[PDB]
């Protein structure tokens, strides 16, 4: 048993990670086939970044200006291209280690693994959810940009995130791999802010189910709520309204534990109202909301990858 | 910006995960050069494991009684030895993906990443800590055995743990890669109890520095303490004694923050006494003790691996 925050195994993503340098700026690219995907702000300097004309600065750039590096190997760049906020560097060699892959745009509430890299080199990996306000709570230092977020369904790598900026509050913003920002954010020096976050209710119930599967059940009660009456409470505390689709999505864990959603919902209403009364759940002193239904099923039924 | 429980990238260990089957029992093997290491309870039937004679059981097995699979490819076993609680299977092929590596035996309070495997397939990666009672709070289902713990020091993978058993309350025990157990446990299906866990004081302090490095300051007080005065209070909240070497080891972080260790101790001493009274630190409502001084430097100064 046990229950941890669990990243995907990162090896298939390490294989793709390169260093990209334009003038003074060095960060990370994602090397799939003969293309290297990196944030388009690799091109500009500390100046302009007030409000930089990427179309215009790219025209001036020479392929020679991009020093791309895979360990102890300079890759010849032979073409450059811009999609939204991502630079595409055509190079004269396809990546021997390209895995099967997809570019997907995840919905808020959905979780991925992040491989934090510096100078094309991976530092560490960690799990994190796309907040409803389209920020993520990462761990990103200068040089981290171009680091990516991904899910691994079997042998297929689904790339969902490339890193761009930090925000005030120590939260992060970035793009899908077609270079569109999650949320209303922009690749400038321009001053920017998250907007009010909400608690991902569906995920809190999932984790409660996770605790029950793992013996931690002190908070189970003989009481029941309607969906409506449950939302009337949780919504007061800035929790996502819970929907029938949410309740359906919780079907499998409801069945595995034998506890109905609207029963667990009465445990959740109580924990919000009276707090945890000095107790922990899965060794947490608050209600963790960064595990999806599927994340619990994965960890707790033990589904493997390759 | 941000701080996070961060696992080492698992790429280099993934290429060493094999499946080992002996009759009706399947678990994970660690394949380094021409040797596969697994737990020795792979030669047992579910009735042998109540009180087995592993020496006797191993005498009654041939090389062919070990089906070792690396992807599709089966590996021919050409020898077998038992070192303490691990099986060493000599195979006919050297692992091309074998990293530079060594075997270490870690101290309590030291952290490492776990690559949870089922059937020689890597499933998940998570950081944890050798608890002072010689257990690990991991995430392990049936089939997980042979999954290892490890650090990366630049490019050298240090293997520190192989997984063997679950103990009461959903904590875990295993061995170093010489098959010696951490703590007083045995390779047996017997009633075994872990012993009372305490909090890793030097780690909580390391994390209080992380809080302060990431702009969490509220818990700083205008007081200092003696080591002795600190231990008197910590003893009474099940905190491991803080020694002069723990203070000395905390020096670099003290110097980075300008906050004297024994002043940080005095802030911790107040937190144990008055509790946290509903406030968080790095988004935790309890004091984290699973980051080493070196982990905090690692992540805050962003050190990288290859
Ligand atoms: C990225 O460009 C990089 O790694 N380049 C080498 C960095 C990564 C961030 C800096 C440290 N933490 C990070 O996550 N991003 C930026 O520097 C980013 C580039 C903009 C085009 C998007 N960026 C520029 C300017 C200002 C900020 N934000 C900022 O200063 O935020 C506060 C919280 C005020 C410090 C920013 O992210
Ligand atoms: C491991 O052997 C395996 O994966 N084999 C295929 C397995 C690890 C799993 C099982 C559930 N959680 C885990 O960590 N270990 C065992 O099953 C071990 C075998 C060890 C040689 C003795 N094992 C066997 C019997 C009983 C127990 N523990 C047990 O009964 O746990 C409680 C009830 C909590 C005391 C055990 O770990
Ligand atoms: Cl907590």
């Amino acid at each position: 048993s046990g229950f941890r925050k669990m990243a995907f195994p990162s090896g298939k993503v390490e294989g793709c990670m390169v260093q990209v340098t334009c003038g003074t700026t060095t960060l990370n690219g994602l090397w799939l086939d003969d293309v290297v995907y990196c944030p388009r702000h690799v091109i500009c300097t500390s100046e302009d970044m007030l409000n930089p004309n990427y179309e215009d600065l790219l025209i001036r750039k020479s392929n020679h200006n991009f020093l791309v590096q895979a360990g102890n190997v300079q890759l010849r760049v032979i073409g450059h291209s811009m999609q939204n906020c991502v630079l595409k560097l055509k190079v004269d060699t396809a990546n021997p280690k390209t895995p099967k892959y997809k570019f997907v745009r995840i919905q808020p509430g959905q979780t991925f693994s992040v491989l934090a890299c510096y100078n094309g080199s991976p530092s560490g990996v960690y799990q994190c959810a796309m907040r409803p306000n389209f920020t993520i709570k990462g761990s990103f230092l200068n040089g981290s940009c171009g680091s990516v977020g991904f899910n691994i369904d079997y042998d297929c790598v689904s790339f969902c995130y490339m890193h761009h900026m930090e925000l005030p509050t120590g939260v992060h913003a970035g793009t899908d791999l077609e270079g569109n920002f999650y949320g209303p954010f922009v690749d400038r020096q321009t001053a920017q802010a998250a907007g009010t976050d909400t608690t991902i209710t569906v995920n809190v119930l999932a984790w409660l189910y996770a605790a029950v599967i793992n013996g931690d059940r002190w908070f189970l009660n003989r009481f029941t709520t309607t969906l409506n009456d449950f939302n009337l409470v949780a919504m007061k505390y800035n929790y996502e309204p819970l929907t029938q689709d949410h309740v359906d999505i919780l079907g499998p864990l409801s069945a595995q534990t034998g506890i109905a959603v609207l029963d667990m919902c009465a445990s959740l209403k109580e924990l919000l109202q009276n707090g945890m009364n000095g107790r922990t759940i899965l060794g947490s002193a608050l209600l963790e909301d960064e595990f999806t239904p599927f994340d619990v099923v994965r960890q707790c039924s033990g589904v493997t990858f390759q």
